[PDB]
RNA sequence: AUUGAAAGUUCAAAGCUUAGAUACCCUGGAGGGAAACCAGACUUAACAC
């Protein structure tokens, strides 16, 4: 039902190329969680060139990711190039604060992203530099000096997701998994948890990157205010497929932690023919289009 | 079936070099070899009567 991913050690979720150190994301993308879960549930017989088909077959609908620090729940929130983790008690008045007056707008939002921001109390950015040594000289092998900015945790942190199917939630319990990038470790634990679904509010929080079908890109973009009140829109890669050893895709997405307006739902519902409808239904199945209500902890997918 | 897999911050490297516990500094100042004390005490023996 509810799955807590507890990182045993600093993590690495590489983003935006490798070219001082390569930076890590705060919240891992849903493709990473889906890939770890499929890695657990894998069987070496269902192979197909469609990574997400073989991945949707291995599991069920996964709901987006947030932070459980110590009983508290933190949620991503971005204003544009400004990520933060806030407890939902500060998301309540947010829509009121959105089309509130100007100076009150900046007062409130910059009090949220700076003092109410619980990111740095939780997250440290730990640069790690490694090298490679040739086994006969015992001096650094030439050209092998790499760096990466890992995501260290000051206090114990969990990533929270919700999975619908309860059959896999038995062979997922207590598994030690290779969560993330350069061979780091996290533990999964499964617990029964109660979460509402599909509330009809006006302002939702993108818990996961809301994908855009690359057909309504111009449509969605040239009038952007109609769908997102605050957040970031960026072209993101969908990761790396283990089977064929390639990058996955690139799609414009509404980065997790954005504030979406109810209209976006109907918009996405009107711009998908059967083909890409099935495609993006799969995408949502593995966990991309997850919304939460600023009211309370109540999730819903956009299409499903 | 994870923007993945793989990769030792490793190698060489003397806390060394110059550098005086030295300079100035009286065992001196104060302090009576003094205080007390009789060169004195006393006659005895013998026989005669």
């Amino acid at each position: 039902k509810r799955v807590l991913i507890k990182p045993l050690e600093p993590l690495m979720f590489r983003s935006q190329g490798e070219f001082t150190a390569a930076q890590s994301l705060i919240i891992p993308r849903p493709s990473t969680i889906a890939g770890m879960l499929g890695y657990i549930l894998f069987n070496k017989s269902s192979g197909t060139g469609d990574w997400l088909s073989d991945l949707t077959n291995l599991l069920a609908t996964i709901y987006g990711t947030f932070i459980e620090t110590n009983g508290e729940y933190l949620f991503p929130l971005r204003m544009g190039n400004h990520l933060a983790l806030v407890d939902q008690q500060h998301l309540i008045n947010l829509p009121t604060l959105l089309e509130k007056e100007y100076e009150r707008r900046e007062k409130g939002i910059y009090e949220l992203f700076y003092d109410k921001n619980k990111l740095f109390q939780i997250i440290n950015h730990q640069d790690r530099i490694g090298i490679s040594i040739d086994k006969s000289t015992r001096t650094v092998k030439e050209h092998y000096l790499y760096s990466a900015r890992y995501l260290a945790f000051k206090k114990e942190v969990n990533y929270v997701i919700f999975i619908d199917n309860d059959a896999i939630s038995d062979k997922i319990n207590g598994k030690i998994v290779n969560f993330g990038g350069e061979n780091r470790i996290a533990k999964l634990e499964v617990d029964d948890y109660k979460v509402d679904t599909s509330i009809e509010e006006e302002y939702y929080l993108a818990l996961s990157p809301i994908l855009i079908p690359d057909e309504a890109l111009d449509n969605f973009l040239d009038n952007i205010s109609d769908y997102v009140a605050m957040g970031k829109v960026d072209k993101i890669s969908l990761g790396f497929d283990i089977a064929n050893t390639k990058r996955k895709e690139m799609l414009t997405a509404i980065l997790e932690g954005s504030i979406v307006k109810r209209s976006i739902i109907d918009f996405i519902k009107n711009e998908i023919k059967n083909d890409l409808r099935y495609r993006f239904s799969k995408y949502e199945k593995i966990g991309y289009n997850t919304l939460m209500s600023l009211c309370k902890l109540a999730l819903r997918k956009i299409l499903s």
